[PDB]
């Protein structure tokens, strides 16, 4: 029903690769599909060659797993290859003042070996794909990029925010700076940021955080240049969201909320082999792709994957992520409203700046009408069947039915947030090591026993910013508990981990279609950045 941005046919061709290699080996051998995706043709080679090559060697129907091999390494460059470290210019061993109020030498110690790794995250697109991009699924960007780390071999946007939290304590404000004007490149050329920076993500996005980025630099720097360059870009993606398949209208007892809504109604590429399997037990092609638009819409969410998407949990082939309008998405764009107005205040438009003003504020009392549940104290996601009803509430809990206290008129409001904390303190989702994204053990990564980074930051931040003492002194605990079983973590396999099991100190979580997965940017910049808000005292 809605369109489907098509891919390159490199990509397409990397997915007949990829079919085959699984196929080939055994089951529990079977590699990552991904690394097959992220191949780039080895110069001086074309594709039709490369591709006549393939259809020779497989011409009998498995092929034997030496040959494949053989031919992988003989038309191909690896994985990463074409993603080469950089030295980030703004890179320091011991910055003057980094977390110089962090008393405990042991933490602080630690945290600059944390700090230490942006250095391994350092990468800068190689010259080839910049000169021959459709050599490479890659694609091309004008400055160095922070990765997340392992297998996620390109930047990614929601992402870069957290990223950008820790390169501040980490002082490097060039490098923090090229990820926004990367991000930025990509809403030029596609008019939204994409999933991530590979052709198999030009079908998507994720969640928007870009405007909080311009600001979080700005608020620093007080580079006037950088928002006015962002200002038309970020009105390109708040008319993506609030446009097309994106906006949805639901009355009341109309608001203007927004939904994630891929553009790709197939398999993942990345995922290929993965996803054909999961879609087998639909008898019509119809069934398949609404099912395989869920699967990309979930992707886009940046939650891959929860029992939050799906209609009948904890089954899997009942997501159903293009049905729910997610809390945290309009916290996003409820955020990007208010940043847009504080830069076209700052950047004398305030005609443009009262427009958003506005918007800011209906959507403010769409949160109030929509999704806030005054019994249960959080806000909850609204599924949709248009006009609102109470048993359309996901009434499940999740880290993220609290993301509004991000939001700063959320958490000026004192009797509000007193009514959020006591909710939060007995939702059962506060871990010995932080907060559990959701209270099912589903065996997807974004699901009980797992605690994430970004959820983490939302919430500690929030509640900090509160007038209310209870609330601070919860948020401080949540950071310490967060920052306590990341150096446990640490100290046992010298790694940051992408995601928690914070049902346990000291034990990084799992759970989903991969391995668990180092680095790793969000979650280094997390740790970082509680750091330099709460310390550590030398007696702790
Ligand atoms: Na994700």
């Amino acid at each position: 029903s809605g369109p489907v941005v098509a891919t390159t046919k490199l990509v397409t061709f990397l997915q007949r690769v990829q079919h085959t290699a699984l196929r080939s080996y055994p089951k529990k051998q079977t590699p990552d599909p991904k690394s097959y995706i992220d191949l780039s043709l080895k110069r001086p080679y074309s594709l039709s060659t490369i591709e006549s090559a393939f259809d020779d060697l497989t011409s009998e129907s498995p092929v034997p797993v030496e040959t494949l091999e053989k031919f992988v390494k003989e038309y191909f460059d690896g994985a990463g290859e074409d993603l080469l470290h950089h030295e980030p210019v703004d890179f320091v061993s011991d910055p003057s003042g980094f977390l110089s109020n962090v008393e405990n030498e042991e933490v602080r110690e630690w945290a600059r070996e944390v700090h230490g790794l942006w250095r391994n995250l350092s990468c800068r697109v190689s010259d080839s794909v910049r000169e021959s991009a459709d050599r490479h699924t890659l694609l091309p960007l004008p400055e160095p990029v922070i990765i997340p780390g392992s297998r996620f071999r390109e930047v990614y946007y929601w992402d870069s925010y957290w990223v950008i939290k820790g390169l501040m304590t980490s002082q490097m404000f060039t490098t923090a700076k090229g990820l926004v004007t990367n991000l930025m490149s990509l809403v030029e050329t596609y008019g939204y940021a994409l999933n991530g920076a590979r052709a198999y993500y030009t079908n998507r996005s994720q969640p928007p955080l870009l405007s909080s980025m311009v600001y979080e630099i700005y608020n620093v720097t007080k580079d006037e240049e950088l928002v006015r360059k962002a200002i038309p870009l970020l009105l390109k993606e708040y008319e993506f969201w609030n446009s097309g398949k994106h906006k949805v209208v639901i009355r009341d007892a109309d608001h203007v909320l927004s939904r994630y809504y891929a553009m790709w109604n197939k398999p993942r590429p990345e995922s290929s082999v993965f996803d054909e399997e999961s879609a087998s037990g639909f008898s019509t092609m119809l069934e398949k792709q609404r099912f395989h638009r869920d699967i990309a819409t979930a992707a886009e969410s940046g939650c891959d994957f929860s029992t939050r998407w799906m209609r009948d949990p904890p089954n899997f082939t009942t997501m159903a992520t293009t049905s729910v309008v997610p809390v945290d998405l309009n916290v996003f764009l409820l955020k990007m409203e208010l940043d847009i107005a504080f830069m076209m205040k700052v950047s004398g438009d305030q005609n443009g700046s009262d427009r958003f003003v506005k918007a800011s504020k209906a959507r403010e009392k769409a949160f109030q009408t929509v999704f806030w549940n005054e019994k249960a104290g959080q806000w909850l996601d609204y599924w949709l069947s248009e006009t609102w009803k109470a048993e359309n509430q996901n009434t499940n809990v999740f880290a993220s039915n609290f993301a509004p206290i991000w939001i700063n008129s959320i958490n000026s409001d004192e009797n509000l947030v007193k009514k959020v904390v006591t909710a939060l303190k007995n939702s059962g989702l506060i871990a010995p090591a932080g907060i559990l994204t959701s209270l099912t053990n589903s065996g997807q990564q974004w699901d009980s026993p797992n605690g994430w980074a970004p959820q983490q930051e939302m919430i500690v931040t929030g509640l900090g910013r509160s007038s209310v003492k209870e609330a601070k002194e919860m948020a401080e605990d949540i950071a310490r508990r967060w920052i306590k079983s990341n150096y446990l973590v640490y100290k046992k396999s010298g790694t940051i981990h992408e995601k928690l099991k914070v049902t346990e100190l000291g034990e990084y979580g799992g759970g989903g279609e991969y391995m668990p997965q180092t680095g790793f940017g969000w979650s280094n910049g997390v740790i970082l950045a509680f750091l330099e808000e709460y310390g550590w005292p030398s007696h702790l």
